[PDB]
């Protein structure tokens, strides 16, 4: 499922979870995985 994973030591989890799912708001760290919305 995931585009790649989220680790919560890597304080931008969020902004490279967004750039797998293509830019801003489009990717969410649920748990261990991203997943594009």
């Amino acid at each position: 499922a995931r585009c790649m994973p989220c680790f919560t030591t890597d304080h931008q989890m969020a902004r490279k979870c967004d750039d797998c799912c293509g830019g801003k708001g489009r990717g969410k760290c649920y748990g261990p995985q991203c997943l594009c919305r």
